[PDB]
């Protein structure tokens, strides 16, 4: 509808796949080469479905900060025959607050879904499903089940992936450039 939705659509149309695990269907962001991210609660194993194709997982790493606290981001390397557009230059370098973000989701249940979530707070600590979690972004939108893995963008930046909500607020795990150095 406007330039925020423009940037979000550009990311969805080239840098997402539908990931299925035994814990459900997730929006999955591809970052570069065969490397993607998904919420750690997706419980990625040795095999995953990518757009309904059986795919070997070459590596999966559940990130934690240097205090050994959950970040809720798993970095997955897929045995896929095709690379993702490199979007690492759209990742923030530092923890920050943002204005006027969009949450985008693409699953079988919620295809081509875009949500203007508004102002994003560097919330920090969250007890997420009973798990102490750091680097949490918060937005004041009543998100629901089906949206986990959804991409949080501003114009020109890919800032997080949706990992939970409390019925009134939604929560994303930050993406930082430093997670994807090679
Ligand atoms: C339950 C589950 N959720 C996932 N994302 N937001 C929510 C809210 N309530």
């Amino acid at each position: 509808m406007g330039p925020g939705f423009d940037f979000a659509q550009a990311i969805m149309k080239k840098n997402t796949v539908i990931a299925r695990t035994e814990k459900g269907e997730f929006t999955m962001l591809g970052v570069y080469d065969r490397v993607a991210v998904i919420p750690t609660h997706a419980s990625v194993g040795e095999i995953i479905y990518i757009n309904d194709v059986e795919t070997r997982v070459l590596d999966a790493c559940a990130l934690r900060d240097l205090t050994d606290t959950n970040l809720e981001i798993t970095i997955v390397k897929l045995d896929r025959n095709q690379k993702f557009r490199d979007i690492r230059h759209f990742l923030p370098r530092c923890e920050d607050d943002y204005n006027d973000a969009v949450l985008s989701v693409h699953t079988s249940k919620f295809p081509n879904m875009y949500i203007p979530v508004g102002q994003v707070t560097n919330y920090g600590f969250l007890n997420l499903g009973g798990t102490p979690t750091h680097r949490i972004l918060m937005y004041n939108f009543p998100t629901r089940a089906g949206q986990c893995g959804g991409v949080v963008t501003t114009t020109g930046k890919v800032i997080g992936i949706h990992v939970g909500g409390n019925g009134a607020q939604g929560f994303a795990a930050m993406l930082l450039h430093s997670y994807f150095t090679d």
